[PDB]
């Protein structure tokens, strides 16, 4: 009779809301129950029940990532090319991951990447939002003259400045086509120290190096611990991705919370990085298709949309959802979603990104100019070769 279907999630900001959804869904579909799965490491877990054939029915899996490219290719996730709910997309977002020219994935939301700021505390100190590498190198001075911490850097989660570095190689080259040329799709050892683009990177990174720029205990500071440092005031900014702002709601802040995309070397040459949010693909061996399906067109639902936007805030690719207008606190980060200046993630023609993480905290924690350009051609030769 009442048949059980799994939601594996990796949106762990929006585990209330998604489940809150999910009791809507039951109480409209009372022979159809579903588990929503929270692990840690769901990214690893995800690859482990893949290899395994333990696939759940419905995956939050992100669509640039090449776990999603080669599982699709394999006959994992099921062809919603001909699905009518895929009309509800708009942007082309449905079809912007596609595979083999398939549909695998309904991408309803898109993520952004950008820097968190204290509009009051911003005000108070009469400091305005930098629209230049020279003027970003100027701020973060500024508040430290003030006696303030400019950032919080959680030292214990290098994903967090995944963004922040690929935004920097991009702001450094022009965008993310002009980035993978110079990491991805160069010459085996091409990335030098002496290279302008290289010196450009380091500059971008030195940033957060400057004296006094990040808060106490950073070095073994979780993601946790900076959203809570970000709202009670103790930092000023703290660079992340759209997602985190839920998380900064929770913690009830007490000032208006405004973003800004990382700027390029002259004004006007801003951009941010991300993809597919909250992005679903149904397992091509789940024993309930039917059931299935329906919780994703369930989702494609403006009005069941509208529930999870109101709370999360990054931009829906859903038609017939009301979206915050230029006064939100994301509006800065996620202004220029759909268009040119939005980049999908680099990892998206690499074989992986963790030691990206690793290599962009570690000059943070070192310093190391000519270690991180070892690093970084550690990381490449093996994807050229
Ligand atoms: O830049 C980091 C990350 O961005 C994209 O994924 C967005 C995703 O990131 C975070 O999720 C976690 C960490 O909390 O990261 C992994 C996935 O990389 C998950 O196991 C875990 O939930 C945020 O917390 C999420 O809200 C957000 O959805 C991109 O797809 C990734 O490749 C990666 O570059």
């Amino acid at each position: 009779g009442t048949v059980t279907i799994e939601y594996f999630n990796q949106k762990k900001e929006m585990t209330k809301t998604l489940e809150e959804i999910t009791r809507d869904f039951e109480k409209e579909n009372p022979k159809i129950k579903v588990k929503v799965v929270n692990v840690p490491n769901a990214g690893e877990v995800l690859k482990t029940r893949v290899l395994a054939g333990d696939v759940p029915d419905v995956v939050n899996i992100y669509p640039q990532s090449i776990e999603l490219q080669e599982w699709a290719k394999a006959g994992v996730f099921e062809d919603l090319s001909n699905k009518d709910y895929l009309k509800r997309v708009k942007n082309g977002y449905a079809e912007k991951y596609a595979v083999n020219e398939k549909v695998y994935n309904v991408p309803f939301t898109a993520n952004a990447y950008g820097i968190y700021y204290n509009k009051d505390k911003f005000e108070e100190l009469g400091l305005k939002v930098p629209e230049t590498w020279d003027e970003f190198e100027q701020l973060v001075k500024d508040i430290v003259a003030k006696g303030q911490t400019p950032f919080g850097i959680a030292g214990a989660d290098a994903w967090t400045l995944n963004g922040y570095n690929q935004l920097a190689f991009a702001t450094a080259t022009g965008g993310g086509k002009e980035a993978n040329q110079y990491l991805r799709y160069s010459q085996p050892n091409a990335i030098k120290l002496s290279d302008p683009i290289m010196k450009d990177d380091i500059k971008v990174m030195d940033i957060l190096r400057i004296n006094g720029s990040k808060q106490k205990n950073w070095e073994g500071a979780g993601y946790t611990d900076v959203i809570g440092a970000f709202a009670r005031g103790d930092v000023l900014m703290t660079p992340n991705g759209s997602w985190a702002i839920t998380a900064i709601n929770e913690q009830k802040p007490n000032f208006k919370i405004g973003t800004f995309m990382i700027p390029g070397k002259e004004k006007g040459q801003s951009l941010t990085v991300g993809a597919g949010d909250l992005a679903w693909s149904i397992s091509a061996t789940t024993k309930h298709p039917k059931e299935a399906n329906a919780f994703v067109e369930y989702m494609t639902r403006p009005e069941v949309m509208q529930k999870y936007y109101d709370v999360d805030g990054s931009p829906t690719a859903i038609e017939g959802v009301k979206q915050a207008g230029e006064d939100s606190p994301l509006a800065g980060m996620t202004e220029y979603a759909f268009t040119d200046r939005h980049l999908v993630w680099l990892q998206q023609y690499w074989t992986s990104e963790a030691d990206f993480h690793t290599l962009t905290m570690n000059y943070v924690l070192t310093g190391d100019k000519q270690g991180m350009v070892n690093d970084l051609n550690a990381f490449f030769n093996p994807m050229k070769a």
